[PDB]
């Protein structure tokens, strides 16, 4: 599967596994309510940190406002309904130098398959 | 004039102050499973200072009580709590997140205050 470079420091890379539909109207835009399904590991040790499918029910925020990591906010810039993604983050569009408890360290690089289950205004 | 702490752990680790008392009737306390709705204001016993508050963004947090779905400091407060109750927890770090910190401010080994009202449940 090709990757899809959304920074030019490699630091935000998707791989798409199942293309979304086509068509303007299904790419969410900045300020929409998007609802994804995700699941969070480290790269390194393949570790969940944090999933919406292990809870059984999936997440909403609003794109583009900093309301969730910059690899997020750009990852899902990028998606059309239905697609799913395995996108790769560099900590600096993560949890940085600090991390967020043992289970995400400083300095991570993350893995989150996300898909874009729908959105609204 | 009342004080009410109360100890929910033995390790004095979890200790809920009740600020306002909940409904009365055993019907208005959650059970493990239940998905219950929270309006929340966290801050740093150190410090004082306020790191998130889901008052001031005005979007209630939900979750399934009991499960790991959040810290474990918080599944043993709000297990305690009934509906419309008020608290204020003190978690010390290992109920929190440890000596790890959370972000630019949460430093590792941080005692963590949150005043959490309990809006709702359901099944
Ligand atoms: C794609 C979205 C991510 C997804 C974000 C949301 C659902 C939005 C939700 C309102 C979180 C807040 O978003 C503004 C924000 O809440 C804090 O400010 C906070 O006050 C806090 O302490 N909370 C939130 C309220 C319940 C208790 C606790 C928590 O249990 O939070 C959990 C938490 C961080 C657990 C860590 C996970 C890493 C482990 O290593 C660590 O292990 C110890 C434990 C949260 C709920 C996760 O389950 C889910 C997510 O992270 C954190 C300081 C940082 C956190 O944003 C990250």
């Amino acid at each position: 599967l090709e990757q899809v470079h959304l920074t030019e420091d490699g630091g935000v890379v998707k791989t798409i596994l199942r293309k979304g539909e086509g068509g303007e109207e299904n790419a969410p835009k900045k300020g929409n309510e998007v609802t994804v399904h995700y699941v969070g590991k480290l790269e390194s040790s393949g570790k969940v940190f944090d999933s919406s499918r292990e809870r059984n029910v999936p997440f909403k925020f609003h794109l583009g406002q900093g309301e969730v990591i910059k690899g997020w906010d750009i990852c899902v810039a990028s998606m059309t309904k239905n697609e799913k993604c395995s996108v790769r983050l560099d900590s600096k569009y993560g949890y940085g130098e600090e991390g967020c408890g043992e289970s995400i360290p400083g300095n991570s690089v993350l893995i989150f398959e996300i898909e874009l289950i729908s959105f609204r205004e």
